[PDB]
């Protein structure tokens, strides 16, 4: 029993970090079979990043200026090209650490794993949403970019998110591994806009099941609501509103603890309208929606 | 910017689990150099853990009763030994992934990233703190055993914890890596008594210098207090009394934010005092107390 914000285990993915260098300007890359894959900012001085017109950047660049450092070897760049926000810098050696991957764009409310990373070298680990406004809540400094998100099967690694930025307010805002931006932003050193977050709604219930797997049940009433009355509570609260989806999702739980989704939403109804009084569920005073369903079921039966 | 609840990147220690199995029972073990150590309790069945006689139970096995597994290949066991809580199976092959490493005996207070492993599989990792009462509010299943506890100094990786058990409570305890249980628990399944657990008062205060570094100064005030009336405050709240060799620790934050100990000290009484009125730190509605002075240097400067 207990319940964690855990991380799949990173270790697939430091395999694959890389320091890449080009003018004065240092981030980290991902290496996989024979490409390097790195945020296009890579090429831009300070200076450059107020308005930069990439394509015109690019074009003083060439393979030589581009210093790909694996551990503590150099790798040979023989090829460049720009694919939306990102630069895949072609070398003539296949990383021997790679691992079975794909690359996938995640959805808003789904999670994913982060290995944070400086100067190609990993330094933590730790587990996040893409929030509904496609931002993430990182910890992340100057340098970070180019660590990337990512969640595993079995096997393989699906690269989700490659770290690129982080806005005026705190938040942080990448790209999918071909490079195309999760929300509204542009990489640019311009104040942008991420649009109003919302809670995710399925994750919070999902969560609330996890507390009653790990014995934490106060929270649960004698009440019960439907989709339309619970989504009223949702809206006034800023929860994204629940759908026949989500419910269908929440199936197994709901199963496991022999407690309908729409009883479940009762109590987060009541939870909502009244707080916590200065009770925890999980060890948490608020309501966590960093946990899928599927992080719930995978957690709470130890797939490896 | 932005705070997480970081773990140490967990490749290293990837590459050392194994799967041991003796009769029909089955955990995690540790593979570093020609040494596999796991649980002694893998020798038992679920009827010998009541009361077991260890020494008595090991002297029904042989080598050839432990079966370590290593990925997909047999590792051949070539002598055995118990120490304290933990068996020792000598392998006749070292493991090539074996990182450089050290045995360490952490504090009550101090913090280290698990790797939760089921059947020699990583499953995943998360950062948790030995609660004052040698406890630790883990996530671990059935088969979690065997699973370890670590940090990381740039290449090192210092081991402090091997996985043994879940009390009736729902928290975990387990041994150091030479067997030795941290606080008053038996490998017996037996009720047994956790301490009364207290708050780290100097990781809270350590949590509060990072949310000032990254923004959350809500809770900052005009007041100051002296370590005695401090820790008049932190004895009625149940936090661990502050001492001059904790204002020591905390020195480098002090001086990185300009608020001295003292002061940060008084902020934390007005907020035992008064509670966060519906509001949050670092997204915490609650006071964090997982995160150590120098997880908040580390993790606010990005060290690899
Ligand atoms: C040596 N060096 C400096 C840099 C540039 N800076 C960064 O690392 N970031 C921002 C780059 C940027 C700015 C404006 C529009 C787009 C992109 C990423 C970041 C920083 C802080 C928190 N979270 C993320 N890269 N390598
Ligand atoms: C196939 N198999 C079964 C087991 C035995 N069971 C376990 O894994 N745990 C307990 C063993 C134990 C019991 C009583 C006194 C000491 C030790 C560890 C645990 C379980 C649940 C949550 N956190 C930790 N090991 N391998």
């Amino acid at each position: 029993s207990g319940f964690r914000k855990m991380a799949f285990p990173s270790g697939k993915v430091e395999g694959c970090m890389v320091q890449v260098t080009c003018g004065t300007t240092t981030l980290n890359g991902l290496w996989l079979d024979d490409v390097v894959y790195c945020p296009r900012h890579v090429i831009c001085t300070s200076e450059d990043m107020l308005n930069p017109n990439y394509e015109d950047l690019l074009i003083r660049k060439s393979n030589h200026n581009f210093l790909v450092q694996a551990g503590n070897v150099q790798l040979r760049v023989i090829g460049h090209s720009m694919q939306n926000c990102v630069l895949k810098l072609k070398v003539d050696t296949a990383n021997p650490k790679t691992p079975k991957y794909k690359f996938v764009r995640i959805q808003p409310g789904q999670t994913f794993s982060v290995l944070a990373c400086y100067n190609g070298s990993p330094s933590g680990v730790y587990q996040c949403a893409m929030r509904p406004n496609f931002t993430i809540k990182g910890s992340f400094l100057n340098g970070s970019c180019g660590s990337v998100g990512f969640n595993i099967d079995y096997d393989c690694v699906s690269f989700c998110y490659m770290h690129h930025m982080e806005l005026p307010t705190g938040v942080h805002a990448g790209t999918d591994l071909e490079g195309n931006f999760y929300g509204p932003f542009v990489d640019r050193q311009t104040a942008q806009a991420a649009g109003t977050d919302t809670t995710i709604t399925v994750n919070v219930l999902a969560w609330l099941y996890a507390a009653v797997i790990n014995g934490d049940r106060w929270f649960l009433n004698r009440f019960t609501t439907t989709l339309n009355d619970f989504n009223l509570v949702a809206m006034k609260y800023n929860y994204e509103p629940l759908t026949q989806d989500h419910v269908d999702i929440l199936g197994p739980l709901s199963a496991q603890t022999g407690i309908a989704v729409l009883d479940m939403c009762a109590s987060l109804k009541e939870l909502l309208q009244n707080g916590m009084n200065g009770r925890t569920i999980l060890g948490s005073a608020l309501l966590e929606d960093e946990f899928t369903p599927f992080d719930v079921v995978r957690q709470c039966s130890g797939v490896t």
